[PDB]
């Protein structure tokens, strides 16, 4: 795994210093600082003939060394092209898969993916357009009993549930070629909102832990990697991520770095973090949520 502990870590006390050194400017700045930096790795694969029609923005096209890679087949027209990276969690390699919102010509390579890769639990961050702006396709039977057949994968809702600030969703998935059925837990956040990033982290933090006990439990019965998406997987995805890294090394050692966990993981989702405002947000939440865990003095 890229995410480590330090070298370099801070602790609660340090981060109070380094942002109050910085301010909200600074930290801009420092995210424009991440951003000029050339990327690492290339973009062929993503951006090559018959896979460019599998993107949503032809601005986000994903790093070739990790891309999740669909075992296709002969002649049936297709590919093993899917906008979707592998990445690495706190000392866990593969423990997300980053990913677009699925297009409806990309349904069944999404599921696919779900079904190759064994996949337990999906986040999704977005709703399906805010706006005005399509940020993700209805790729998942809706209401309780509704099936979508996606070729020989079948996707079946087996209940849903609405809480304050999420919806979860259980499905089965049953391959018809294999003769196997698995059970996948769909989370939707609800509450980020359609301009600028959450006023308290409170409920995505709390959503985070949600997330994580359900991982853990469908593990048990089964690591699997949690696939995460937003609209182009690099905005929503990459905080929901950077935030479970710097919280998981928090609790575990009581120190973190946003700076190197966001500086990793695009070298593994490209793009990852992708307004100075969600950086910021990154840094911000976290002293939230110390002052919360009463971690802070005045
Ligand atoms: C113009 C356009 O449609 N692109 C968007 C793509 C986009 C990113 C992020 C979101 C999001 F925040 F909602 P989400 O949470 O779902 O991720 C939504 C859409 C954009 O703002 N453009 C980006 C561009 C991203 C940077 N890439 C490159 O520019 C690039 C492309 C190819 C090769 C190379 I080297 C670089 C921008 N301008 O901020």
């Amino acid at each position: 795994s890229v995410h480590v502990p330090g070298p370099h870590a801070m602790t609660i006390q340090e981060l109070v210093d380094y942002v109050n050194a910085r301010q909200k400017q600074g930290i801009y700045e420092e995210y424009e600082d991440i951003r000029r930096e050339n990327p690492v790795g290339t973009f062929h694969c993503s951006m090559s003939p018959g896979n460019l029609e599998k993107n949503r923005y032809g601005d986000v096209p994903c790093l070739d060394q990790t891309r999740v890679k669909l075992t296709k087949r002969s002649g049936h027209t297709q590919t093993d092209y899917i906008n979707a990276s592998f990445m690495d969690g706190y000392k866990q390699k593969n423990a997300y898969i980053g990913t677009q919102g699925p297009l409806e010509n990309t349904y069944r390579d999404f599921w696919l993916m779900v079904w190759e890769q064994k996949v337990l639990v999906i986040v999704m961050t977005t709703r399906f357009e805010e706006g005005g702006r399509r940020k993700c396709g209805q790729y998942w039977p809706l209401e309780k009993d509704s099936r979508i057949r996606f070729g020989f994968l079948t996707v079946t809702n087996l209940g849903v549930e609405n809480m304050n600030h999420y919806k979860k969703t259980t499905l089965e998935i049953h391959n018809t070629e294999e003769r196997q059925k698995r059970q996948v837990t769909h989370f939707q956040f609800l509450s980020w909102p359609d301009y600028g990033v959450p006023s308290s982290a409170a409920s995505l933090i709390d959503f985070l832990r949600v997330v994580r006990n359900q991982q853990s439990l469908a593990v048990s019965n089964m690591e699997p990697p949690i696939v995460v998406h937003c609209s182009a997987g690099i905005g929503r995805t990459g905080t929901f991520c950077s935030l479970d890294i710097c919280l998981a090394q928090l609790e575990e050692l009581g120190t973190l770095n946003v700076f190197q966990t966001v500086s990793r993981m695009r070298t593994q989702r490209a793009f990852s973090i992708q307004t100075p405002e969600q950086y910021y947000f990154c840094y911000k939440a976290i002293l939230e949520f110390a002052e919360k865990e009463g971690m802070v003095s005045a």
